[PDB]
């Protein structure tokens, strides 16, 4: 079996062999200040990582198991068939901003922001963390952690305004006592720059860590030995889907034509891709209205996640028009605009009658200018609305505006 | 998100921890003998592995790196979702056989027979290694290879006749002059014992090593450690799904008795679980056909991979009547056996014109005994045969041989 070798993006080729690393956290937790400091190699194409780490200022007042996650997703290995959705790589060299919260069960919380970037040839990892009310006498002040770790899946979805992505996992910490203590992440990254980004289809890693100690080493430290792999799961490997449904885990996979069938509304706006607030669609919901009872021009907005590979925006809308709309006389009567939300592409399709009142260098305009433009900065309801009120106008017989 | 925590087969909680590992083979390479002892632990649960191999008679005539494929696949981490497609543990303790051919692209090959079972607490893996026709100053025999290891997908499908599984893979040397050796390796497991096994949808494993060596030792030596997940691939996670239909690679899923359009044939076989050989199926299509022309019951006979959850195989045969033959005039007329591959269970569906022929008790002696009976030992060709054999003397109105 043989899938795309191709690189993917720009970024994914800095991680073509043995890449060095370093490691720098300034740390406080309850007020107890500490510093650590690490350095070893990572190595993405076959998802190993080596470093060790120490504690720059003495000991560490908090057990290292619970710094490992603070303490490089980029290293991951994406299988041929996953290179579309490797974010964190496509973000180099200018790297991405990694925030998280990791509240402990029954206990305190971490607060932790991060840069992860090239300088030079190294991969760097600056992180700054703050810890808020832990127990005095509790399993993470108290150090009553096991020196070992579990293997975990990191779940990852697509932030689509920020550019950026959102993960949630569950961290098992083993307690000498025989219990578990849990560590909730909810976490949050975002590009330095303003470069292209590779934004992915739901998705999880898979990760493993091995911890140990150097016997030659006497400062407080720790060694650390990882493997990591991205997959993907659809809803038919889950044998629970039927029941959890009374998101944002199922990989979603490309949206065609066929997908979509004809709402059954006069007009109305389809947020398949899942980037508008209700309120703005039930502003626009309102303004097309609008159109339809005074002009009888009646808009359908499409959203939807990803096309698939080898269609087009044109192409989609295109055969979008033709399946919700059969009938000639069923044309004309009725627009559609479509938005790949993953890309920003966009297409229009309208029958003569909208012709009639819409000229193609414009409606490209509408599309190609009003509506990408506010798309730069991922606001895709700005996107949507500013393109509603230009049309609008339009096909209401009035002074086009400009664009931006 | 949660998934299905429960157990899926009885060998499964064997693995619940660590389990302790031992490995013994022996080997023979151009007539070059040797053999190696190794032993460790394994953590299935987070899919680790640690292991020391020596070699007993020397020094190792082989590269160390040629021998980590043959030198225990139950210790993979398998996620909740991925659980039911873990045949390795549900063969234990009895175990299971692994037999591999491994091609050294433009060198020798070796041929390898191995029993992975339980003795006692410890899991054990006991190999019998041929290797033939070998170049005497090969990268193999010659010692070109380098001391490390790549990170590699083991791909995996059911061998349903065999009770087992089957798998490829490529395995990646690094050669000490840049270039890259290849180990194209071909595989089949069987369970030792008679008890009931998983038969898994296809998935692969994504494989790590991290060879290393130990400081005190003298001997000649292998320390490896590993990771392991299995995961799987569907048709809409491949951009080259469109092109490269002109198998035994994307998860199958269910099927749901919509997913079998009615054939548009009078009678005949449809094998869309894939144990049926051409000549089978052109045997039981003519007998079909012969009862058809003289009785004028039409036959058809399903096969599938497997059943959604929650569908047992009589609602799957009564919902796929209903789908193919909705009107009740083409119903009597027409019959249909099903039968799932993966767990053997079979059902019938007949309109009354075939009961004013066929009494209950027998239809079931049919499907339950006549057509079971053979798939105890995966013998799914004779299975249909003897059952289109038994029913269609009594369709034709002839004395009832007998179930076996």
């Amino acid at each position: 079996p043989q899938f795309e070798k191709a690189s993917m993006s720009k970024g994914e080729e800095l991680f073509t062999g043995v890449v060095p690393i370093l490691v720098e956290l300034d740390g406080d937790v309850n007020g107890h200040k500490f510093s650590v400091r690490g350095e070893g190699e990572g190595d993405a194409t076959n998802g190993k990582l080596t470093l060790k780490f120490i504690c720059t200022t003495g000991k560490l007042p908090v057990p290292w198991p619970t710094l490992v996650t603070t303490l490089v997703q980029c290293f991951s290995r994406y299988p041929d068939h996953m290179k579309r959705h490797d974010f964190f790589k496509s973000a180099m060299p200018e790297g991405y901003v990694q925030e998280r919260t990791i509240s402990f069960k029954d206990d305190g919380t971490y607060k932790t922001r991060a840069e992860v970037k090239f300088e030079g040839d190294t991969l760097v990892n600056r992180i700054e963390l703050k810890g808020i009310d832990f127990k005095e006498d509790g399993n993470i002040l108290g150090h009553k952690l096991e020196y070992n770790f579990n293997s975990h899946n990191v779940y990852i979805t697509a932030d689509k305004q920020k550019n950026g992505i959102k993960a949630n996992f569950k961290i098992r910490h083993n307690v000498e006592d025989g219990s578990v203590q849990l560590a909730d992440h909810y976490q949050q990254n975002t590009p330095i720059g303003d470069g292209p980004v590779l934004l992915p289809d739901n998705h999880y890693l898979s990760t493993q860590s091995v911890l140990s100690k150097d016997p030659n080493e006497k400062r407080d430290h720790m060694v650390l030995l990882e493997f990591v792999t991205a997959a993907g799961i659809t809803h038919g490997m889950d044998e629970l889907y039927k029941y959890r449904i009374r998101e944002n885990l199922y990989f979603q996979g490309a949206t065609s034509a066929i997908d979509i069938p004809f709402p059954g509304t006069a007009t109305g706006v389809i947020d398949e891709g899942n980037v508008l607030s209700a309120v703005t669609q039930g502003s626009v919901g309102r303004s097309l209205q609008d159109l339809s009872e005074a002009t009888g021009i009646n808009v359908h907005v499409v959203t939807l996640h990803r096309l698939d590979y080898g269609e087009t925006p044109q192409s989609f809308v295109d055969d979008l028009f033709s399946q919700w709309f059969p009938d000639p006389e069923s044309q004309a009567n009725q627009v559609i605009i479509a938005l790949d939300t993953v890309t920003n592409g966009t297409a229009i399709h309208y029958g003569d009658a909208v012709a009639e009142r819409l000229n193609p260098e414009t409606a490209e305009s509408i599309v190609q200018e009003t509506m990408r433009v506010p798309l730069r900065e991922g606001n895709y309801n700005q996107a949507v609305l500013d393109t509603v009120d230009r049309l609008g106008k339009v096909l209401k017989g009035e002074p086009d505006p400009g664009p931006p």
